[PDB]
């Protein structure tokens, strides 16, 4: 009805103003802040570009579509109304992906080295996105997908002209970008985790006493064994969890070897009772295997982490894997599964790394593992301890921007993934499916994209403090004149 058609116009009128207006104020913020004038947000400034171009040329146009009901323009104002808005959409989209990397690479940089994350080439890498976001709308034109749709009163790309120009569009600049988006935060969260999950002030070796060969030699007494490479796991008994069965396996491949003499294996775990019973079997058949099943204490995990040698973590899926940081605390040498969270935490000169679910490698590894003296056992120990070290090095920061930027990525998807849902739906049948779809969810999902254009300064401003004082700061600096005497 009459009242849809003005409905539509003002989300519009909404759209122009706030992204004109917001926009502006996101280029003069980071120019006039020196806490937001960082290198890394030349990413917010070219978004911020990318954003403003559709409300100075398309959008008025699309607007006064609304009230001529009709293209009452040239066909160049069609087709040039029709290419700005590709460049916006895909710019704005690549440029998600830019902040995405740059972020992840930042808690990377951050964790390794003591100086500051300084992105150089961040000038190049925005040059590249614009190469690249022209590359994908210029086809368009001689193609001839850009028509006007007089269901949403506006000159766009035509998800039922080529479906194979479609599929490209929606795989290659949104479902190529989502999954690295998507991977980069996830990535970031669980280092944010594991920041968090660390306690330096429990895990310490301050807490030990005596020296590591002495702690041992009594740890080992207390057992009812002799001296050797002792080598330990914490976890539930599992069939494909924390896997205790491939340790376990593994363990019977050394049995028969000569070196399995020079070894000494301290379980510690409960669960499966065939599991339980397995372990308690290979317990009375050699002296070197232990285990205990009973509940310990934080306290005596912690002396355990202490005087043994090596911790093996054989888990199948770990996600955090707090368990390597706290053994490498008390430096304990890990050989751990190649595992998300695992494969970050261990470094190739922190621990030995082994593939998952194996029960022949870990053998090869533990008896890698067997081969170290000494001498090169205490610079790997020392390793540990510094990248234990760097974890809770993270602890004070202000992880709030992370958040925010995640938040700017979240909206753009939503906004977004119901206009790519239907290009895949009107590709797969052009002819028979553009009929099939509801008029309200094309009109909708094609609004919702157009408003996310005035979205981005609205939370920039909600959610980062130095934009909100800086907004405040120029608005007051452009209205408050100077007076003398
Ligand atoms: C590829 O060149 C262009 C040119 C102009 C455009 N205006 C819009 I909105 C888009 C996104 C189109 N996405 C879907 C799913 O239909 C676009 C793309």
């Amino acid at each position: 009805p009459s009242w849809l058609a003005s409905a539509l116009a003002c989300v519009l009128i909404f759209t122009i103003v706030v992204d004109i207006l917001g926009n502006l104020l996101v280029i003069l913020s980071v120019y006039r802040n020196k806490k937001l004038r960082n290198a890394g947000n030349i990413f917010v400034v070219s978004l911020a570009v990318a954003n403003l171009v559709v409300a100075i040329y398309p959008y008025p146009l699309v607007l006064m579509s609304i009230f001529n009901n009709g293209w009452n323009f040239g066909y160049l104002h069609c087709q040039v109304s029709a290419f700005l808005m590709g460049l916006s959409v895909i710019g704005s989209i690549w440029n998600i992906t830019g902040i995405a990397i740059d972020r992840y690479l930042y808690i990377c940089h951050s964790l390794k080295y003591d100086k500051l994350y300084s992105s150089k080439n961040s000038l190049c890498y925005v040059l590249l996105i614009w190469l690249l976001t022209l590359a994908a709308v210029l086809p368009n034109l001689r193609a001839g997908t850009l028509q006007y749709d007089p269901r949403i009163y506006s000159c766009t790309f035509a998800q039922s002209v080529s479906s194979a120009y479609t599929i490209a569009v929606v795989v290659f600049h949104f479902l190529v970008p989502m999954i690295i988006v998507i991977f980069c935060y996830l990535r970031i969260w669980i280092l944010v985790l594991q920041v968090r999950g660390i306690d330096c002030s429990f895990w310490n070796e301050s807490y030990l006493t005596g020296s590591r060969d002495e702690r041992k030699k009594s740890l080992l007494s207390k057992f009812g064994m002799d001296e050797g490479v002792t080598f330990m796991f914490i976890g539930r008994f599992d069939r494909g969890q924390k896997g205790v069965d491939v340790l376990l396996k593994a363990i019977e491949i050394l049995s028969s070897k000569k070196e399995f003499q020079e070894m000494r294996f301290i379980i510690i775990g409960k669960g499966d009772p065939e599991l339980e019973g397995w372990a308690r079997s290979l317990e009375e058949k050699h002296g070197n295997v232990k285990v205990i099943t009973e509940m310990l204490s934080r306290e005596f995990v912690r002396e355990l982490y202490g005087s043994v040698d090596f911790v093996i973590i054989p888990s199948y899926f770990e996600p955090f894997g707090l368990v390597a940081l706290e053994a490498m605390c008390l430096g304990a040498i890990p050989i751990a599964s190649a595992v998300g969270g695992l494969r970050d935490i261990i470094t190739n000169e922190t621990g030995i790394l082994v593939k998952a679910g194996d029960p022949g490698e870990l053998a090869n590894a533990i008896l890698k593992a067997l081969e170290l003296s000494r001498s090169d056992l205490s610079k790997f120990r020392e390793n540990c301890k510094k990248r234990a070290m760097s974890f809770s090095k993270l602890k004070p920061q202000d992880f709030r921007n992370f958040v925010t930027m995640f938040v700017v990525f979240v909206l753009f998807a939503i906004c977004f993934a119901p206009l790519n849902f239907i290009g895949l739906a009107v590709a797969s049948d052009p002819a028979s499916m553009v009929p099939r779809i509801p008029e309200w969810l094309f009109v909708a999902s094609y609004y919702m994209a157009y408003f996310n254009s005035c979205l981005n300064p609205i939370i920039y401003g909600l959610l980062d403090q130095n934009f909100r004082k800086e907004y405040r700061r120029i608005i007051v600096s452009l209205c408050t004149a100077r007076v003398f005497f």
